[PDB]
């Protein structure tokens, strides 16, 4: 066997070029080709580089191979760092007995800009009503940094039972998204005025309200 | 070129047998050699299986690689089930200079007892409406193993454009939730009868359908 060894992590802020390496412990790096991957939290890996330097369609040209003999490595570097870039990097050749991963280097991307939340708050359905059922849901996307606290109203007053809200997930925006559900029976939804949602986003909050419908 | 499509989920509990599947959409599966990567979550992919079935060495024998010419696949079989296999599993071949990737499987090992999702489905808020926006929330809770593919229809169309879903997320009572967005336009949500989500689960596949109207 021989081992591809990466850095750990790299942090850089936007605009900025980031390079990373990837040296072969035993035998020549050239011996075999080297691909690099990259894997945003979430989601499966794509393919950046194959064939040492060559980028495959849909790559941006930001991303560039090479090679450096002398060091026995290969490197990826990045310019012009954005948001998307923020990833887990892998590169990875062959043994001719087996293929070979780096150990990964996690690249941050430092100074990403504030976006507050999207909220919707949708009420009860008629089919889940019908159902004996009724949930509401707050739908909370597009923000960052990707923390928020929610609390629900009844009328005015506090609810303290019945809340979930799912752990942010970063989104194909490169922003956060959760959800916040609230379960009631029919007979909860229809004695009040109205239920609302307040959101809690880097000290800013923003509410919502519904209330039982009328034909 | 072709592509390589595995299930999105398997499970079992410790001791038992699993297999995942490669089904080569187009030639011939023994035409090319077929790899397989295990991926343990925030982990650096291992080979498991080169060459259709041979196994690196350091690799337990309970990991064998197979190919059935009739379905045109490949099949990753598993035996005696380990918590430590838990992980995103991938087949990987090529015709000439493409190489192809499938999907990815995740597979369970059983931790507590399976458990169907709820899936709710709402239409727009009143409030989005009159503000030039129509999301479709379908809300999917109290789920275990926690990995679902969601799949959305206007009317009988697959629809891919606008959809989010977000990484399920594990919740008070032990159970997973998570919530797919469809962010249309209003004009997007009339011009059908109805759209549907469809969720799949454990071997089910279960759909909740919303229709526009006034009230
Ligand atoms: C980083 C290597 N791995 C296995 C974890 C993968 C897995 C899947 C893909 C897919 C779907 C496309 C691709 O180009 O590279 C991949 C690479």
């Amino acid at each position: 066997n021989f081992m591809l060894n990466q850095p750990h992590s790299v942090s850089e802020s936007p605009g900025k070029t980031v390079t990373i390496s990837c040296t072969r412990s035993s035998g020549n790096i050239d011996s075999n080709y080297v691909q690099w991957y990259q894997q945003r939290p979430g989601s499966a890996p794509i393919t950046v580089i194959y064939e040492d330097n060559q980028r495959p369609s849909g790559v941006p040209d930001r991303f560039a191979g090479s090679i450096d003999r002398s060091s026995n490595s290969a490197s990826l570097t990045i310019s012009g760092l954005k948001t998307e870039d923020e990833a887990d990097y892998y590169c990875q050749s062959y043994d001719a007995r087996n293929v070979v991963f780096g150990g990964g280097t996690r690249l941050t991307v430092l100074g990403q800009p504030k976006a507050a939340p999207s909220v919707t708050l949708f009420p009860p359905s008629s089919e889940e009503l019908q159902a004996n059922k009724a949930t509401l849901v707050c739908l909370i996307s597009d923000f960052y940094p990707g923390a928020v606290t929610v609390a629900w109203k009844a009328d005015s007053s506090p609810v303290k039972a019945g809340v979930e809200t799912t752990t942010p997930s970063k989104q194909s925006n490169n922003k956060y998204a959760a959800s916040s559900y609230l379960s009631l029976t029919p007979e909860q939804w229809k004695s009040h005025k109205s239920y609302s949602c307040q959101v809690t986003h880097e000290g800013s909050t923003v509410e919502k309200t519904v209330a039982p419908t009328e034909c």
